[PDB]
């Protein structure tokens, strides 16, 4: 079994990173996550819509418009540096947990 | 770092010391402190707080074995939690990766 709120954290890092890549709408993001998972992620729109207001509710994701027009997100730079933290704290759990090996 | 992420890696640590072996609370706390070479000191109510949530979901049990000590031992389905976990997180590093290729 696997933690819900661990599968929910999970679709959050691959958004963002999918936004860490480039500014992107909302069909491009599945589309391009359902590539990159070779099929295994079909994301639905109504809950990722859900999750979008949190982030952008959080400042960690704005947005606008733009065409054919669209609504794009953008990664904020609230954003870019709470994600540089979460991976440089996630990268001494990994060390935590090697030297723990020994 | 949003607290909620801590939570979660404090989770982490914890269950990966118990895979290395049963331990009381004053051995974890300890093994961590070395393992993070000082930089997380758990206090012990921190650790009852998560162990009680852990028992309860029957991710973690405990006994009594001896100079009386209260051991703390990851269950089967612990195991089983932190194998399907690990393999979980680990298709997502290549999602993302693939999201580079992308
Ligand atoms: C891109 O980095 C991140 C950025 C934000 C949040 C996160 C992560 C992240 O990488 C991350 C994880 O890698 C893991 C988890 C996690 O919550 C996050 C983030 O939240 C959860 C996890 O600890 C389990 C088993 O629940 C496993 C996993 O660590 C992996 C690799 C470790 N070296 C260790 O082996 C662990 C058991 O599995």
């Amino acid at each position: 079994e696997i933690p819900k709120e661990m599968l929910r954290a999970q679709t959050n890092v691959i958004l963002l990173n999918v936004l860490k890549q480039g500014d992107n709408y909302v069909y491009g993001i599945i589309k391009q996550v359902k590539e990159a998972s070779n099929g295994e992620m079909e994301l639905n729109e109504a809950t990722l819509y859900t999750i979008f207001k949190r982030l952008e509710k959080d400042g960690i994701i704005s947005s606008y418009w733009g065409d054919g027009r669209r609504k794009y997100y953008r990664l904020t730079e609230i954003g870019h540096e709470n994600m540089r933290l979460a991976f440089e704290s996630w990268s001494r759990v990994d060390k935590i947990i090697e030297n723990l090996e020994a």
